[PDB]
């Protein structure tokens, strides 16, 4: 079962730190220069023996100075939207990120919100107000230490399969790739 997922959120919030791990393997990843994105395949086996593959797109840093192309979003089944709990700007732009994603994919596709860098803070209240009170499934994570790495994917698999009791029975390779694919940004 295969789903495209977009990572979104301001530059510096930890998107690349989160995803840029070995996962299904370095060689399996792909780069698309037209879009400015790397695909990271991550496969989990569930409790009923289904193979669930997420093709998780990450930017090469262009969000720092520019708007992402529609092709980044097109075909996505879901998004993981990050902010940095130590920076209010990143929280403020959450509604803008949601609108940008939904403007291409529509309002049904699940968006999971991750409060990142909880290891280092912006209250969840501020998130709720920036987002006009709309509910999104919400996790506190540390992309650095991989704390709670699986939770957004577990939620997404449940939505997509319709099985609220779906669990992952395989463990993912969480080693950092040591591959820097980011464009230099002065
Ligand atoms: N302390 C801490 N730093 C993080 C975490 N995730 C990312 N960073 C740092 O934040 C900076 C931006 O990370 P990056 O993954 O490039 O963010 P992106 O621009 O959203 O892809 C880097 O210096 C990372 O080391 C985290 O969970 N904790
Ligand atoms: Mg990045």
């Amino acid at each position: 079962l295969t789903y495209k997922i977009c990572l979104i959120g301001d530059g510096g919030v930890g998107k690349t730190t989160y995803i840029n791990r070995v996962l299904d393997g370095r060689f399996e990843k792909n780069y698309n220069a037209t879009v400015g994105a790397v695909n990271h395949p991550v496969t989990f086996l569930d409790d009923q023996g289904n193979v669930i593959k997420f093709n998780v797109w990450d930017t090469a840093g262009q969000e720092k100075k520019a708007v992402l192309k529609d092709v980044y979003y097109i075909g996505a089944s879901g998004a993981i939207l990050f902010f940095d709990v130590t920076s209010r700007i990143t929280c403020q732009n959450l509604a803008r990120w949601v609108k940008e994603f939904q403007a291409v994919v529509g309002n049904e596709a699940p968006i999971v919100v991750c409060a990142n860098k909880i290891d280092i803070k912006i209250s969840k209240k501020l998130v709720m107000e920036v987002l006009k009170g709309k509910n999104y499934e919400y996790f506190e994570i540390s992309a650095k230490t991989a704390h709670n790495f699986g939770l957004p994917f577990l939620h997404l698999a449940r939505i997509f399969t319709g099985r609220p009791d779906l669990i992952f029975v395989s463990n993912v390779n969480l080693e950092p790739t040591e591959v820097n694919y980011d464009y230099h940004s002065p």
